[PDB]
């Protein structure tokens, strides 16, 4: 699919509300978004869209556990480079 950039502005400590998983090839996929929360108000990311890239970093070979912890300690502007999912 085509490539997107998608911008979030997180203020507070809570949870982005955002679970991934790493299918064969080792894509990041989106699993779950959390109803309600911030990441599913502005409905720029969906369950299936794939995560290239956070805050310009490359998820490449990098674990689960590993992006959930950056986007957990993620504040500011953020982006996901994205390929969308329909």
């Amino acid at each position: 699919g085509r490539v997107r950039l998608v911008q979030f502005q997180k203020n507070t400590d809570e949870p982005m509300g955002i679970t991934l998983k790493m299918n064969e090839l080792n894509h990041c996929i989106v699993a779950r978004i959390m109803h309600g929360g911030m990441i599913h108000r502005q409905g720029t990311l969906h369950v299936g869209d794939e995560i290239r890239e956070i805050n310009g970093i490359s998820v490449a070979n990098q674990t689960v556990e590993q992006l959930q912890k950056m986007l957990r300690e993620m504040r500011g502007s953020i982006t996901f480079k994205i390929v969308p999912s329909y």
